[PDB]
DNA sequence: CCGACAGCGCATCAGC
DNA sequence: GCTGATGCGC
DNA sequence: GTCGG
C-alpha cells in the first residue's frame, strides 16, 4: 500500500527497532518492531487505532499503545527523547559504518568518538574490516540499479568461467528473483570436484582472478568457504566512476548447491512456507539439505539433490520461478 | 509464567 | 603458541 | 515486544 497510508507508524516503529538492536542490544525486541512494522506496511487500510493495530500477528499491547500515542499526537515522546539524546543517537548512527556493531559503537562513544569525522581521525582504533566500511560508508548506502547488476553478473560469469569451465556459479538474492534493484551481489560457487564427501582453493582461485581483471577491489573476509569483500564495475572511460559494491561469494559442496541456490533466493517469506509445507509432507529441509523424517521423528539422511526442482518435486509441489517466489 | 525468537563463517578477543 | 568465546555480518 | 506451550 501507499505509504502515505500508515507511513508515518511504520517509520515510528523502525526507528524504534534500530535503537534496539543498536543501543539496547535487545535483538528480539529489534526483530519484534521489525515484524510489526512489516506486517503494518500491508495493512490496506489506515490504521485508525492501536485495537485496530493490535488484531495483526505481531502488534501486541505495548506497540497498540505506541499507535494510540502517535495517532493523537503525531509522535512519540519516548522516541524523540531517545532522538535528541547525544550518545544514544550517536551509537545508532555509527552501526551504520559496515564492522561497526552495538558493542564497537558503544566504546567509540564511550571514548568521545561520535562521528564519521571522529572515526576518520581515529584510524588505529578500527579494524580492518570497519576502516574498509568507513571508506565506502556512503557507497554502502546506495543500491544497485538491476542493469548494474546484470553488467556485475557478466564480469563474475565470465572470469569464473576463465578460471576452471566446470565451475558453476548462480547470483542469488533478490535480484534472481528479478528484482529492479538490489542492496549487494551474493554469489554461490560450486564445482563437481567438491562434495561434502570430498579442494581449499577452489574459492580462492575464483576470487584471485576477480581481483586481476580489477573487479573485486577490498577484502572483509576471505576463508576457505565464503568471501566478503568490495567490488566495483570499470568506469565508461569518461563517465563518472560507479559506486563500490559490497559483494559476497561462497563455496559450497555440489551435493548441497541447489538446496542453497533456493535458500538464498528467498524470499524469505516464501522459505517459511516452503519449509513448512515440506514438514507437513514429512521433511525437514535446511540450507543444505532435504532429509525425510521417520514415524517418531529422527531424520534420515539427506536425499539426493540436482536442481531447485529436485527439492519441489520430493515435498510434491510445482516447480516455482524465482520470479514467483515472493511468497 | 516464562522461554523462543536460526545458525554459522571468519576475524579477533580472552583465557590458558 | 592453542582453544574456545565473542562480535559481526548475513 | 509478542507469541504461545
Ligand atoms: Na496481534
Ligand atoms: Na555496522
Ligand atoms: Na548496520
Ligand atoms: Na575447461
Amino acid at each position: 500500500p501507499q505509504e502515505t497510508l500508515n507511513g508515518g507508524i511504520t517509520d515510528m516503529l523502525t526507528e524504534l527497532a534500530n535503537f534496539e538492536k543498536n543501543v539496547s542490544q535487545a535483538i528480539h525486541k529489534y526483530n519484534a518492531y521489525r515484524k510489526a512494522a512489516s506486517v503494518i506496511a500491508k495493512y490496506p487500510h489506515k490504521i485508525k487505532s492501536g485495537a485496530e493495530a493490535k488484531k495483526l500477528p505481531g502488534v501486541g499491547t505495548k506497540i497498540a499503545e505506541k499507535i494510540d500515542e502517535f495517532l493523537a499526537t503525531g509522535k512519540l515522546r519516548k522516541l524523540e527523547k531517545i532522538r535528541q539524546d547525544d550518545t544514544s543517537s550517536s551509537i545508532n548512527f555509527l552501526t551504520r559504518v559496515s564492522g561497526i556493531g552495538p558493542s564497537a559503537a558503544r566504546k567509540f562513544v564511550d571514548e568521545g568518538i561520535k562521528t564519521l569525522e571522529d572515526l576518520r581521525k581515529n584510524e588505529d582504533k578500527l579494524n580492518h574490516h570497519q576502516r574498509i566500511g568507513l571508506k565506502y560508508f556512503g557507497d554502502f548506502e546506495k543500491r544497485i540499479p538491476r542493469e548494474e547488476m546484470l553488467q556485475m553478473q557478466d564480469i563474475v560469469l565470465n572470469e569464473v568461467k576463465k578460471v576452471d569451465s566446470e565451475y558453476i556459479a548462480t547470483v542469488c538474492g533478490s535480484f534472481r528473483r528479478g528484482a529492479e534493484s538490489s542492496g549487494d551481489m551474493d554469489v554461490l560457487l560450486t564445482h563437481p570436484s567438491f562434495t561434502s564427501e570430498s579442494q581449499p582453493k577452489l574459492l580462492h582461485q575464483v576470487v584471485e582472478q576477480l581481483q586481476k581483471v580489477h573487479f573485486i577491489t577490498d577484502t572483509l573476509s576471505k576463508g576457505e568457504t565464503k568471501f566478503m569483500g568490495v567490488c566495483q564495475l570499470p568506469s565508461k572511460n569518461d563517465e563518472k566512476e560507479y559506486p563500490h559494491r559490497r559483494i559476497d561469494i561462497a563455496l559450497i559442496p555440489k551435493d548441497q548447491y541447489y538446496c542453497g541456490v533456493l535458500y538464498f533466493t528467498g524470499s524469505d517469506i516464501f522459505n517459511k512456507n516452503m519449509r513448512a509445507h515440506a514438514l507437513e509432507k514429512g521433511f525437514t529441509i535446511n540450507e543444505y539439505t532435504i532429509r525425510p523424517l521417520g514415524v517418531t521423528g529422527v531424520a534420515g539422511e539427506p536425499l539426493p539433490v540436482d536442481s531447485e526442482k529436485d527439492i519441489f518435486d520430493y515435498i510434491q509441489w510445482k516447480y516455482r520461478e524465482p520470479k514467483d517466489r515472493s511468497e
